[PDB]
């Protein structure tokens, strides 16, 4: 009859007998997106009365809203060193976002984006202080996540997220400024000749990651087509409704990979599992992994499930 | 006092004694350009009254033609999709030739990343005139790069840029959605002589001639200088990227690709104008872009475009072999 | 910290232990207040596609109100003023509220694109009652008073737009920020002056009118106390929206032609009386309350003396003096 | 083919042999007009940004435009309604056009966000004559009157955005497009209607005008031939807008206190006056035409009888028979 708004849908999704803290939580994220869109629409141009980094606005608009909603108790912004703890406006929801991924893209406005996961507290487990979260975090996996998401600040807005039972996509009709419902249960193709890594970084690869990759070159059944944006949800986003495989190995310099575990590769790997896609690291599955340090990095192999599969043969063999 | 929008810079840019039909064209191109963003920002969907009760590449292409024929400047309209040029009707007829790509980046539109825009403008030589295909073709054929008093791109990004030139130097624009306005915000553009950045389709190392394969290795191994890679799929998503980063794009030669994959009058010319005007290098098969004779209307060249030395770099792989 | 947008306004009103549905209703008449106004302010023109390829604002407006309340799964009766019946929503989709709505207030003054509004009241199902036909309905509304009414709310398009809305709990106001598209709270808690000398009514029909009315805007007039200024946008939502900021009465009386007065009792004067009620204002027609007044047919007129307190108590005193 | 934009209409209607100041000028007001209603639209709400670290809209809108016509290089003078004195332009930065703007009108009408305006006279220097002070200008403006004036126009900024026009050949109105940001041809050569029931003006000042007016206003109510609608939005540009269109009357007369009425010669009702004699309606003041009239101060005050030709006559037939 009419096309299902973002609001509709989160309150729609609403469990019988919840808090409604969850949802208020969706609605800061969705108005926090918004506002970040606005600003990196308008390339950071002051307004023509009146004649600040993105990043910063980003992380600000963030933050302030999120706090707002009485949802959280931890944020974790990628950019600063420590969380925050709401002061006790106090919920039991953590969330760990990157406010403006693809930093490096920026200044040519291109593709950028936001990512965020969602957390709730461990039950008889409460937070008063930093080293009472860096005790829980610790104790928390990926598979313990109860909603992951990204807004895509492309040639269009879209917000793609998950709350455990699949993975919708909502893009933004500016006229009404309302994300609309365009992209219902994503569901990645399970295979797809497309490849996405940063192919400059090829001499510090791991000899079985060069093999994969000249096999995708030279290989006489499939020729393959690389794309590399240089922004994370960008070149995710591609992979979600294209299909293929996005790649940030180990190299020399960097040992355990570039991407964040927390703020970056959980909450993708949950919205690329919940698609249908494979999302693995160093040894399996990201969501499976234990959280030691805040800032702990992991290797990624995301994607198309016989694409990440193919690309697993090769360390296996 | 207040910013410079793109209107007031055309119009101050226009000589002394001119008939103003170039301006004229210029704000239809500029039109063209907002239509085709809003559209692409909407990713093609139906007004919610259209819900109750078409592809972008057909919509720009539409937009782009409208605007241009209501300027009564052009006499030949060619869109890179179309098989045919247009003639414009006599009586509405300057003596502009526009070639454009309305939608470059078409496999990146369903992911909703940059997209574009690119133009080229050329002007009749002296003593010719086209009254049909066959005339224009003819002229067409006598056309250079050389020959061509404007090109433009615009990049439909995470922020809207226009990014022209009419032979003396670059300028890039940047739309302010609250006022729709082009803002001057990249002015002079200078790419960069030397930037360790490189875009290029990878996925057809296998099909591509051994000295090109040479260059890719050495960027890649060599002990001197790291290089980053990126490459978008939009062809002025990754030029834009390389006007104010620096760096080299290449669309080589292949297999089946044997003289290259990008148009010269629709895509690689107008860019190869904007490149050169900013300072960088441009060539194809054989030196300047801007120096090849059109032989046919839809006539594909290798390109190597970027920061000077990048360029360099990559043509002594080549004579060297 | 950040401003309150009305998602975070109507979700954090929500009582514990509701259904959601009174929810999804407003935010329903919230996305059509949007689109609504947005083919207002582009005067119906088409697109610039639309141009190349060659519907009354009224028609569009009422089709949007329609079909965002018809998707939300809370109504089961629709009324819109335009339109000689009431819709009964299919059952399967099918709550238990009654809406009352203008979808575009002030058509006369649509050509000119100044002010112009939406206005909505809704009602509740009494309780082991329910309506299956337009005949059930009819039934219904006519043991429904305004003093029943569970929400009201008004949209102005105007240089900005603003909404203005009440549960019961006083009156919000709204205003949409158009780069973000999200109406924040910018009037919190509206209280309409209890005094303040403007005054608002269509003069053209003096003649027609009682004459103890004629003596009130006589005295307005011609009184040696109080200078008063006249305003009549001549939209009701554009009127009584700056009634409600500035203070001051809005009338539509009796006259020869308009026995009843001319504005509607469920789709206009009831929901106004309620948002004017609940910011500290009076509300009343024939004989006292508009929110007592009963519902006998669907387009029932009443006349309308809305405003602050001691303005309209003047304005009765020369009735009840003669 | 595709329809006409404001800056396609500016630059097509420079006649050969121009210099292209005027097209300067008018893209500098056009830009100014997009910035102002940009602000209006959000009720001067600051940016969620500015929010979170934490300008009325008459400052804003006369800093805008200001900034934009001091950078066209094309004015002397500049004349803002608020502003006491008149502001001449640097030399070096320095044209022939002196530019009498009210940036913001209907200032009554902002807080309540309904209809406001803006207003912008363009005069030429007159042969001969040049302006390094403050006192050359006060000579010059006085040797000026509403025939001598190049250009006029409005932007009402009301449920959509129009911008309505005037260089001496007709009247034409542009809506903005909101998608876009372009102002596009909505009303061509605006023709007001020679007669129409609609009158405007404030009768709370009835008992403080001269008989002749009072009597006029009176018959409007109670003649036997002819019904008249009231319509009073309190925003000149509001109040003239739906005048054009639609046809009508628009007064503000002389009253006790008022004495020469209240609204500026040079900053609203001469610009008003060419874009309705444009339009084929008539605009007069106490004596004749309102574009004939002397300036003799700056603020010069003058009555108004603007609109349809046979209403304005009408209008002046009780002045005359008194
Ligand atoms: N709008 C929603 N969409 C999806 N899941 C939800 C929603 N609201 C609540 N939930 C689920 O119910 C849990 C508790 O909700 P709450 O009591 O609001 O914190 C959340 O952690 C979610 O797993
Ligand atoms: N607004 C402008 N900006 C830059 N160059 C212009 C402009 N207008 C005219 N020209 C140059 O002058 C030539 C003739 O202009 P026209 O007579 O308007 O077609 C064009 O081919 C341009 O090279
Ligand atoms: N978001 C809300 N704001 C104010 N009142 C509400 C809200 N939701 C529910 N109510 C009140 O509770 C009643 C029943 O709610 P529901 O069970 O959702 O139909 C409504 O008729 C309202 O009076
Ligand atoms: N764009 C235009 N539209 C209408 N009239 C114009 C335009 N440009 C110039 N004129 C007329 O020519 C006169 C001198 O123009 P200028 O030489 O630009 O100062 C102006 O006062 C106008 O009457
Ligand atoms: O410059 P590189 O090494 O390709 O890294 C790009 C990566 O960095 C990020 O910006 C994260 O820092 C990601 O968006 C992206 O995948
Ligand atoms: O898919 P491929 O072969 O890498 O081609 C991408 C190129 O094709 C184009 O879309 C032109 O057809 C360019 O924008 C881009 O550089
Ligand atoms: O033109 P009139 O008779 O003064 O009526 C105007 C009234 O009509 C309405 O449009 C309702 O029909 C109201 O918005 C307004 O108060
Ligand atoms: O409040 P009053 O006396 O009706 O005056 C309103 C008039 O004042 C103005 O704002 C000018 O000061 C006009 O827009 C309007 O016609
Ligand atoms: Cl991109
Ligand atoms: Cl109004």
């Amino acid at each position: 009859p009419t096309p299902t708004t973002l609001t509709q849908y989160i309150i729609k999704s609403q469990p019988p007998h919840s808090r409604g803290d969850f949802t208020l939580l969706m609605m800061a994220i969705q108005t926090s997106v918004k506002v970040i869109e606005k600003n990196i629409r308008r390339a950071g141009m002051k307004g023509m009365l009146g004649y600040a980094k993105l990043d910063v606005i980003s992380n600000i608009a963030f933050k302030a809203y999120l706090l707002s909603s009485t949802s959280v108790c931890v944020l974790g912004s990628e950019e600063e060193e420590q969380m925050i703890i709401a002061e006790s406006r106090r919920g039991d929801y953590l969330i760990f976002f990157d406010p403006l991924d693809g930093s490096s893209n920026i200044d040519a406005n291109v593709s950028v984006g936001s990512i965020w996961g969602v957390w709730r507290l461990p039950k008889d487990t409460t937070i008063n202080s930093v080293e009472d979260a860096n005790a829980v975090i610790r104790m928390l996996k990926g598979t313990d996540m109860v909603s992951a998401g990204y807004a895509v600040y492309g040639s269009a807005t879209n917000l793609v997220l998950t709350s455990g039972h699949g993975v919708d996509g909502f893009t933004l009709d500016p006229n009404i400024g309302e994300f609309i419902l365009t992209h219902p249960h994503i569901s990645i193709p399970k295979k797809r000749s497309i490849y996405s890594v940063n192919e400059g970084n090829y001499g510090k690869w791991e000899p079985w990651f060069k093999e994969y990759i000249d096999y995708l070159k030279m290989n006489k059944t499939t020729r393959y087509s690389a794309r590399y944006i240089g922004s994370m949800v960008g070149d995710i986003h591609r992979t979600l409704l294209y299909g293929g495989i996005f790649c940030y190995p180990k190299d020399a310099n960097q040992v355990e990979g570039k991407l964040r575990l927390l703020y970056e590769a959980a909450p993708m790997a949950m919205i690329v599992e919940q698609a249908g896609g494979k999302a693995v690291g160093s040894n399996g599955r990201i969501l499976e992994q234990s959280i030691t340090r805040l800032h702990q990095r992991t290797p990624v192999y995301f994607g198309s499930r016989q694409e990440v599969d193919l690309c697993m043969a090769f360390r296996d063999r």
